[PDB]
């Protein structure tokens, strides 16, 4: 499948050096590399990024923090790669990640949780559309999609 | 003590360099490498669509006895989940496979299947006795 | 918080040469290190038991084994570092133990099980004190602090 | 002194092999700071333009080829001698000659395939970099361990 | 590119938990593995692979140990490989090795150098002759081949 | 022979950068054997007396100021050439110097900030033991694959 999910590292992630080890994993697990950038998001953008929140909301916060500084965005491609990437970062708050994942690994804080993941099919197109130019999509084929797949 | 399983890389864990992450994998559990050897199955050995065996068998694979209690299980939670979509992260088909169909290892689901799985694969003699120098710090 | 935890790395652990790993992963998660020392425990030391205890199926020869060399003796600090130290070092029994913690990736037997973990705040309070003469003990604060928690 | 940069690629076969993340983690962990990244597949003009010196085939049209066949990853990082550190990060030139431990030294074989490339000066780093990167792509920041790292 | 080396891991190796470990770095140099088996040498063999001694009766002590337990026997094919293998491996001499390599990482003294590759191609085609029966030797090819090569 | 005994220190940078674990780890895998392990914070005079050839020098109140700013990790690792090997693991003093593959290779960047110490000789060990520790702090045991590093 060329199912696509959107997965960046947030700006704590980027702080404490996880950029290589995040595409690494993912490299690993045999999904596709299409689309990779960094850049420091709008407060605009971050916005948006966050579109819920809420009463406490701040959020303000979380619009500053993600604006404070660069983030790694990336787009991943392979069959159930939108639930497969969820998998690979852990549950959202690093509390109750499992061992092994990204956040699992890597995080204590749900508010300095280290990475995102789109949480559906449709919330990876909106993402996507959102973050990166269409031509800065890479259509290629990796020399090993028939060991990965059939 | 005294248990022994057999593992597998299919052709796809060949192929994607996963030898040595596997076997080091089991290698720092504490299990005991017993028999190691690179083949490339032949049509029949296919054990029970019906493509497998131009896969099974379409290049080498490493076959492996492991040597340690609980291994029957703990090497199949090692590998984790049959199917990727199942398996989770720090298990070898969780870190490195997708698909059902190119799932990188195999190991065996009973004490009994593995008897038989060892048996099929290796000669009673390609199969090495020694003892683990920290045997007696993995286990009682 | 700044909750402390007790973390040990049985005479096992020291032989089988997992003293820098078990380390790393605590110190990668983003918890902090705030005392370490080696020593071989005394029998009387030896844990002391006073867990169970009660000795108990059969001590005699736990306490045994947990005093014939050295171990590695730890003092971590951070939110939920009681709780996720023992994620971390995964199920007691190692055959419960999931791949990705450091039972689950290197421990077979639960009378060989590498490392104790403190079991709660309150546990840990005392390990800590009975361990740890209370100035062995380094109070700094880590330059990425802001990025681990909001 | 700090504020150099230099400029570092994973080739095609770099990002067909897996190997994007290994290269990146080698180097958020030198201490050194990633400054711009992004993938694209090069155009054959910027493919000539990576090689113009030789053309002068050798393996021009090849090589030209084979740079703009797929995706590479190209990458700025800022550190003391990033430039000279860089090169020396992702071992000699040729794989035959580059010692483990090195990008190179570790998983390349034959020169046309060599995985990577790094900047062989702060004059050709500043160069490529200018080349590669428009300037709104340089992020500009800060990493909360840079008095870790000097002085 | 054909040109093929025998590599061993010898009986130190494999006790010391660095089988996976070797192979690994014989993968991800994109060196293939063309023949693989674990095997206990007995003495006569051990006095061969010993061209050597002629002694100082360190001879005998290799000879004995060698044959100690098992070794994991291995044949690797890439644009030669025996050189490229030795590297890898790192100096004979533990003392002399640099870290990145096997020795370099993990060994300390000459008579437990945890590992042997040929010195040369004709020495390389005796020990893999000598080790393997030819159908041992599986030919294949790496799907990866035309992106470790042109 | 030996048996023989060096001094290895994450100096607090090191500490501050997360890499006490990495380091010890890369001695455990080497063979030599951990004896003595603390976590301490340098007092000024520990501080002052460890950069003593040193101590007419524009950096000093600066290094000073430095080591004793926060925790360090001192160990004592024991194994045959482990002062020559503890340092090659090490790599050199100078981070520009250091190759990929060893500590300061992988890890640092400026001397300032060069991650960790190893004494430079049999005798540096032993005065560098003597000065961190206490006897008693000094464990006295023996690895089970002592036998499988050591012919």
């Amino acid at each position: 499948t060329s199912e696509r999910t959107f997965i960046a590292v947030k700006p704590d992630g980027v702080q404490r050096c996880l950029v290589g080890e995040i595409i690494q994993r993912f490299e690993k697990k045999g999904y596709k590399l299409v689309a990779l950038k960094m850049l420091q998001p709008s407060a605009e953008q971050a916005q948006q990024h966050y579109i819920d929140l809420a009463s406490k909301p701040f959020y303000k916060d979380l619009v500053a923090y993600f604006s404070s500084g660069p983030i790694v965005g990336m787009v991943w491609e392979g069959k159930g790669v939108v639930k497969g990437g969820r998998v690979l970062l852990g549950a959202t708050n690093p509390a109750d990640s499992l061992p092994g994942t990204i956040r699992g690994d890597f995080a204590v804080d749900v508010g300095r949780n280290v990475c995102h993941g789109s949480d559906s099919v449709d919330s990876a197109k909106r993402e996507i559309a959102f973050w990166f130019k269409p031509e800065e999509l890479v259509n290629w084929t990796s020399h090993s999609v028939k060991q990965v797949y059939e």
